């Protein structure tokens, strides 16, 4: 439900959760979560309960501006900053977590070009990232870079224009829903699995 999740950075050091999710909404969504991020964190939450999963959005000087989908990667540098910080302090203060990531739209850009610039040690700690909307999908093949395919699952439905080279919104962009309440998050909750037991 909640569409600000701030359990990293409130979340206290003593007590960090073994799960640790980073997530980044799309062009003009609300608070740090968007309408995806949401479910996904409620859904997580029910598989790990509350106290097993950390949920935090990617706020600060992400402003999912509209026009930074225009920039080479899909979003800005301060963006990026700000994710890969986010990644940076989850590291830092819970160096046992295992991390997992997502991004919609703009946000998937955000989620792959902080990914691709993240330490490779810190990086290896993701389990999983899952993308919807990917507006870098054609011209990143499909991939996140220097992340392995099978720790990255995409979700671009057929007629989402952002998924095969522009940037027009089509309402196919906008049925991630289903994906976001089941698919998604069974996908990360299996990668955190497979590494933790």
């Amino acid at each position: 439900g909640r569409t600000t999740r701030d359990d990293l950075i409130n979340g206290n050091s003593a007590s960090c959760a073994d799960v640790i999710f980073i997530y980044a909404r799309g062009s003009t969504e609300t608070g740090n979560l968007g309408t995806l991020g949401p479910s996904i964190a409620s859904n997580l939450e029910s598989a790990f309960g509350k106290d097993g999963v950390w949920i935090q959005g990617v706020g600060g000087a992400y402003r999912a501006t509209l026009g930074d989908n225009a920039l080479p990667r899909g979003t800005s540098s301060a963006a990026i900053r700000e994710m890969l910080g986010l990644f940076q302090q989850a590291n830092t203060k819970c160096p046992d977590a295992t991390l997992i990531a997502g991004g919609y739209s703009q946000g998937a850009a955000l989620a792959a070009a902080s990914i691709e610039d993240l330490d490779s040690a810190i990086r290896d700690k993701i389990a999983g990232t899952v993308l919807f909307g990917y507006t870098k999908n054609l011209q990143n093949r499909g991939r996140i870079p220097n992340y392995p395919a099978d720790r990255t699952k995409v979700f671009c439905n057929t007629g989402d224009l952002v998924c095969t080279g522009s940037l027009i919104v089509a309402a196919p962009h906008l049925a991630y829903g289903p994906d976001a309440r089941g698919p998604a998050p069974e996908f990360l909750i299996e990668k955190v699995r497979a590494v933790r037991g």
